[PDB]
């Protein structure tokens, strides 16, 4: 199942973005985040398991992280031959030291997700290695290819003073990885990353996942599926999480708890956003028509009564939801504001 759709969008915003310099507040528009979020998404489903006689016994992604699975994974074809090999041949012109327009940030870190590869050019796990049980040594390699999709995206930032750029480190690459280690591995390291001017949205993804880990056992509210990959959650989801991790509010959402839940979904006419509102346990489907890249939207706001008040604003409207105007993106409690809802329809391991 190779979606070409998001191969063309994927081309076409690359064209348009190629020669934008990133400036100070430059941020990647709800369309392209979108375009974005289909390709990484369309690259699992087209090679979505392991074959049994290549297979991780620690039940590791390796479908998604190895050269064995990627090579002949068609999606991965597809794309690198699109527009006579186009977009390969720009792709390798790039590095993070010397990358100054959108399109090629956009480029260089979607196609290293898409090859399996860290920016250092290395593998982010070895074809030797996908059948290997030792899980500390398998973990570890995982959790450096996570940390450097976000650690250069910083560096990128601190370099041209960049407030906004964010793509996120998807789901599958976060295999054991803590999410309070990856945090304060960056963030302890490098003061510049901690200017109220740089990288705030990379800063919002870590910051909620140091606080909120991927299993919540009990604690648990939530949990999305896709492809076999889960993640739970207790608070309201952020688009920056939804976004960053590569899930959809179309995937397989179990609620735990009878807490109202409403799913965000898509814009409106009204300067607002339509949602749907959930209630009961077990499964909440949204039946709706996908919208399109110009119009979806994903994120959570979790209602309940035991939220903690220094969790409370993840679910606030206009942090929940990423602006569409990139200068008044939030992207902590100092900034977040929950105005605006008449504008808006229903249409019917760290652990907080």
């Amino acid at each position: 199942d190779v979606n070409v759709a998001s191969i063309t969008a994927f081309k076409s915003m690359i064209d348009e973005t190629w020669d934008k310099k990133i400036e100070a507040n430059t941020c990647i528009s709800r369309k392209h985040r979108n375009i974005i979020h289909e390709v990484i998404r369309d690259f699992m489903k087209a090679y979505p398991k392991m074959d049994e006689n290549k297979k991780s016994p620690l039940g590791a992604p390796m479908q998604w992280l190895t050269q064995y699975y990627i090579l002949k994974n068609e999606y991965h074809k597809t794309m690198l031959a699109y527009d006579n090999g186009s977009l390969n041949t720009k792709f390798k012109t790039l590095n993070i030291y010397m990358i100054t327009n959108v399109g090629q940030y956009i480029l260089y870190i979607v196609f290293c997700i898409i090859s399996g590869k860290n920016h250092d050019g290395t593998p982010y796990i070895y074809d030797s290695e996908i059948t290997s049980n030792d899980k500390n040594f398998i973990n570890e390699r995982i959790k450096y290819a996570c940390k450097q999709i976000l650690h250069g995206q910083l560096t990128i930032a601190l370099r041209i003073r960049n407030k906004f750029m964010f793509i996120g480190s998807p789901m599958y690459l976060w295999f054991n990885v803590n999410g309070s280690q990856v945090y304060h591995d960056i963030y302890d390291r490098n003061a510049g990353f901690h200017n109220k001017e740089i990288g705030r949205l990379l800063y919002a993804f870590m910051y909620y996942l140091s606080i909120s880990g991927r299993f919540l056992n009990d604690f648990a509210l939530l949990k999305f599926t896709y492809l076999g990959e889960s993640w739970t959650f207790s608070l309201s989801v952020p688009e920056y999480i939804l976004y960053g991790l590569g899930y959809s509010v179309f995937d397989t959402i179990e609620k735990f708890s009878n807490d109202a839940i409403l799913v965000y979904i898509r814009t409106n006419n009204r300067n607002g956003y339509d949602y749907v509102e959930f209630n009961k346990k077990g499964i909440a489907k949204v039946t709706e028509d996908k919208p399109d890249n110009d119009k979806r939207i994903h994120a959570i706001r979790l209602i309940n009564d035991s939220t903690d008040v220094q969790h409370i604003h993840f679910g606030f409207r206009n942090m929940v939801i990423i602006d569409n105007e990139c200068a008044n993106i939030q992207s902590s409690a100092e900034n977040a504001t929950d105005t605006g809802h008449h504008q808006d329809s229903k249409i019917n391991t760290p652990i907080p």
